[PDB]
RNA sequence: GGGGUAUCGCCAAGCGGUAAGGCACCGGAUUCUGAUUCCGGCAAGCGAGGUUCGAAUCCUCGUACCCCAGCCA
């Protein structure tokens, strides 16, 4: 339950609503972020809880900030998060020429009139913060006038800039929003649902009302910075003829540490090729989250926990990894990677290996076990091997055993290095029937393996707030190793994630990993302490 | 000017009744993953008053922070 939860209780109960209708509106400028998921389980899950339906409207009022790409992707990850919206998804296009139709009708009732002051003299005549605006010169022309004027603009007949339609509300509003808002602005942009049919386009605060009304949402829910935008909402409807009125409720947006969630901002990351893509494992999109391995419904088990409210908040990385973690950590089959291999080598083994039976989920026998191969010159991972340590460094010491995983005790007795005094091979010799711990891999049956570590893409916990943004990027979001998997690797399917014993969960990177280099991503490693 | 918000490190309950839950964090028990599971501990309600038997929940005074001067959304 949450603060509108308990308002729609509230309407139900009164008997204000008998039913709710919900919508997502996003404008196709970019691709949908962890913060839309707020605003998609929100939406969405209120609606099917509630027994009611949930739109998909695509807002898209400003031709030249969207693409055709945009909406493609959305609808995507809308579905891959696991909802479904009612109806065919929507477009506020789709009602271009019923606004158009209500321009004149507040034009006819006297509230809109078509103002000629250029772009900068709108903003000289709005008055500021605490400053009362002052009526435009045009402000009084007849209907007549203004009726035509429009057209000339609808026509084509004004160029961009020239002329725009302005609502007659009250230029001394101690809201900015009610100075006489701007309805349509001139634009000769093609726009990818209605080609060149249009060179004017409706704003925001005019068509969103509209839109919802239309399709009898019952709440329009968005965020804090539209509280002051409520206002133009209800003026628009008050004064139009429309028999419902949605109302609408705000709640905090997502922010999530070391991470900006700006369509802006993600966009330059993107423009500027510092991440692959939207879908950029380090990205914080739906897509790049999924293709990170992320599985929809920890996704949504997030959402869940972290709450509707508005309070401004910025959820820690912890979180989100905590919920991703709560999934695979259950589902996850387990395997054996090494992402830095170093030479062991068994003098004590004779014969070209034998097979070890291995589990593919320790606290979960159900999920069966696998034959994996075992020899006399493994891997294992340097960090493994320290020739000296204390009471409490549980691995390989250079005099001492350590339980090889699902295989024998081995013990260190010799060790070579070359140049730089780097260790090459670590000799070792097994115990017979002995079945700290280690993963290893066979450097025989080793599948080469190019694996991807990922890391915070920001240096700072609030990257959004930084002078350059990109001048915080972490060089270290992205480390690539060669590194050797075990054989059963070889038939990891884009889609599933594994577990690598003691490194963490890796999903087959569905989008380098050819038949020949198979390349892993990270999603999130162990909880180490 | 106006609109909003002020509970434990981060989120977030409680809506006059005597402070949930999650994540993080500090211990302990297990464990062929220093993981998991496992039990145990953890703070707190902007200041100042004011009504009340009693408030985090009501009221006033402040204070702090966030949003608004796109023909963006
Ligand atoms: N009255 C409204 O909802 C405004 C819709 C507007 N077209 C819009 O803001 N476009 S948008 O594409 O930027 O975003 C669409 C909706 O996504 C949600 N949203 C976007 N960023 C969010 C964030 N960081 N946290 C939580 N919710 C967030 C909002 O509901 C937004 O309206």
């Amino acid at each position: 339950t949450n603060f509108i939860r308990q308002i729609i209780d509230e309407d139900l109960a009164s008997g204000k609503h008998t039913t709710v209708h919900t919508r997502f509106p996003p404008e196709p400028n970019g691709y949908l972020h962890i913060g839309h998921a707020k605003s998609i389980c929100l939406n969405f899950g209120i609606a099917q809880d509630y027994k009611g339906q949930c739109n998909l409207r695509f807002d898209d009022t400003n031709p030249v900030k969207e693409d055709i790409e945009y909406v493609e992707s959305i609808k995507n990850d809308v579905e891959w998060l696991g909802f479904h919206w009612s109806g065919n998804v929507r477009y506020s296009s789709d009602y271009f020429d019923q606004l158009h139709a209500y321009a004149i009708e507040l034009i006819n009732k006297g509230l809109a009139y078509v103002d000629e002051l250029t772009p900068e003299q709108i903003r000289e005549y709005r008055g500021t913060l605490t400053q009362p605006g002052k009526n435009s010169p045009y402000r009084d022309r007849s209907v007549e006038e203004n009726l035509a004027l429009f057209e000339k603009m609808r026509a084509g007949g004004f160029e961009e800039g020239k002329a725009c339609l302005r609502a007659k509300i009250d230029m001394a509003s101690p809201f900015i929003v009610m100075r006489d808002p701007v309805l349509y602005r001139i634009k000769f942009a093609e726009h990818h649902q209605t080609g060149n049919k249009w060179c004017i386009y409706p704003m925001y605060d005019f068509t969103h009302c509209i839109s919802d009304a239309l399709e009898g949402i019952t709440h329009s829910l968005c965020t804090l910075e539209f509280q002051d935008n409520r206002r133009l909402y209800d003026w628009v409807l008050d004064n139009i003829t429309i028999p419902v009125h949605p109302r609408q409720y705000e709640f905090s947006r997502l922010n999530l540490e070391y991470t900006v969630m700006s369509k802006r901002k993600l966009n330059l990351l993107v423009t500027d090729k510092h991440v692959e893509g939207w879908d950029d494992p380090r990205m914080p999109t739906i897509s790049g989250l999924r293709r990170r391995g992320y599985t929809a419904a920890s996704i949504r088990e997030f959402c869940k926990r972290i709450g509707v409210t508005k309070q401004d908040n910025t959820i820690e990385m912890a979180s989100l990894e905590s919920c991703i973690r709560e999934d695979l950590n259950e589902n996850a089959p387990r395997a054996m990677a090494v992402i830095d291999p170093v030479k062991l080598v068994i003098e004590n083994y004779q014969g070209e290996g034998e097979m070890v039976t291995m589990p593919n989920h320790p606290n979960k026998p159900e999920m069966g076990s696998r034959q994996v191969p075992f020899s006399g010159e493994i891997w294992i991972d340097r960090a493994d091997f320290r020739e000296e340590a204390n009471k409490q460094y549980k691995r390989l010491v250079l005099g001492k055993e350590v339980r090889l995983r699902n295989a024998y005790v081995i013990k260190a007795e010799r060790v070579e290095k070359d140049a730089e005094g780097n260790i090459t091979t670590i000799f070792c010799t097994y115990d017979a029937d002995t079945l700290g711990v280690i993963h290893w891999v066979s450097a025989a049956h080793a599948l080469p393996v190019e694996i991807r570590l990922y890391d915070r893409l920001f240096s700072v916990p609030n990257p959004g707030a930084a002078d350059d943004f990109l001048s915080v990027i972490n060089p270290e979001s992205l480390v690539i190793k060669q590194g050797f998997a075990e054989p059963s690797l070889k038939d990891a399917v884009a889609g599933k994630a594994f577990q690598f014993e003691r490194e963490g969960y890796f999903c087959l990177d569905s989008r380098h990993s050819t038949a020949e280099k198979p390349v892993f991503n990270r999603t999130v490693g162990l909880r180490d302490t």
